[PDB]
């Protein structure tokens, strides 16, 4: 099945619809991102990890690993937080900028699986501006569609660079 | 014409693909076009646009997010659109609720939906925008939907239409 949830104004239902898709996983939680920033959510899968048995793999768009890195600095994220956490940087094709210097293009793609069951999927940023004041779009899919996300996953997995937490999924 | 249609979704990843179902789905639109945009900078699809409104009989209608209503008057006045080209399409400014930057100014929130309803039969729905960008370097998801679920999209038009500005073209339905 397929479900679509537009944003209420009177109060923030996607970033809600996120985070209860993430304290409600049970065992596994891969997740495809671009932007990391949002603290709090990382603070829904590190209580995920530690205080549940739950293995997390973020797979990071290489441009934001280095915002991503500023917050776990931040807030002093340790090698023992990431016992069963894994973020690797992840990056699209390469192209000629027209300094001729060479970049990576952007994975635009945001989606999150849940023990392998449903997959959300949408405009979703797991920066603090998207959980407040832009307005998103948010999809749910069960069966057979999770299947694609699977392998999508699994391409974008074995060309990711390992950046920190468990190195061994 | 959904109405009628049991409820379908299926997810396209990047391969482009991608940018082909977007062109596609516009240069296959019969008679209506609703499409909501972040941003748009693309030419090419602006000329699949023109196309679909002036040489069929497609009424176009773009809910563009206020903040890149800029650069989408800069295309146009870069390769000269007229009032004349407009006659069956309506650009209208949509933004999101409003919020207190640091600095203390008021600012739109951003709406970062993207979608495309054609014919009231089916939606496309990802995050392909409307720029060169996205059709040459960013790896993009698409998504299509039909019957009941575009229900939900037509009325999330509906809702951010009633809220727009006009901004360019006609100002009808």
């Amino acid at each position: 099945s397929a479900t679509v949830y537009f944003q209420t104004v009177k109060h923030n239902n996607i970033r809600d619809l996120v985070r209860r898709c993430i304290t409600r996983t049970s065992q596994v939680l891969v997740i495809l991102m671009d932007v990391f920033t949002d603290v709090e959510i990382f603070c829904d899968i590190l209580e995920a990890a530690n205080k549940r048995g739950v293995f997390v793999c973020v797979l990071l768009d290489q441009g934001g690993v280095k915002l991503f890195q500023e917050m776990c600095d931040k807030v002093q994220i340790s090698d023992s937080h990431l016992k069963n956490i894994s973020i690797r940087s992840v990056e699209g094709e390469i192209y000629c900028a027209k300094s001729g210097r060479k970049f990576a293009g952007q994975i635009r793609e945001k989606f999150i699986i849940s023990d392998w069951r449903f997959v959300l999927s949408g405009s979703y940023s797991f920066t603090w501006l998207c959980g407040h004041v832009h307005r998103n779009i948010l999809s749910k899919f069960t069966g057979q569609a999770v299947e694609l996300f699977d392998e999508e996953f699994r391409h974008l997995y074995a060309s990711s660079k390992p950046v920190m937490g468990l190195k061994s999924p």
